[PDB]
């Protein structure tokens, strides 16, 4: 799976600026990335204590946002060919739980990225 490089960095990117992440986002993201239609992968992205943390499968707890989408999909939108609001109002991107929180988590992680 492409994506699998991209949610090691992020744990590798947490080790340094973890703290200032969780004090502005306080929340667990989990992932379902898929490979024709089949579950590939889950990550869960955990930014509630701590530097936070990046670990496989579904969350130790609740999640507060699910986001649903293909590796060709999450790579697309990490690469700036794919506005992941268009592909959430599209169908492509599927979001359960505080659908609020992954905007709160897109801009500050975008931040970050300008370093």
């Amino acid at each position: 799976l492409q994506s699998t490089f991209v949610f090691e960095e992020i744990g590798r990117r947490l080790k340094d600026i973890g703290p200032e992440v969780v004090k502005k986002v306080n929340a667990v993201f989990e992932w379902h990335i898929t490979k024709g239609g089949n579950i590939g992968a889950k990550w869960t992205i955990d930014l509630k204590s701590g530097s936070g943390k990046v670990y496989q499968g579904p969350a130790k707890g609740a999640a507060d946002t699910t986001i649903i989408l293909s590796d060709e999909d999450f790579m697309e939108v990490v690469l700036g060919k794919l506005d992941p609001q268009k592909a959430f109002f599209s169908g492509r991107l599927k979001c359960r739980g505080n659908i609020m929180l992954s905007q709160k988590l897109q801009m500050i992680l975008k931040d970050y990225a300008k370093l």
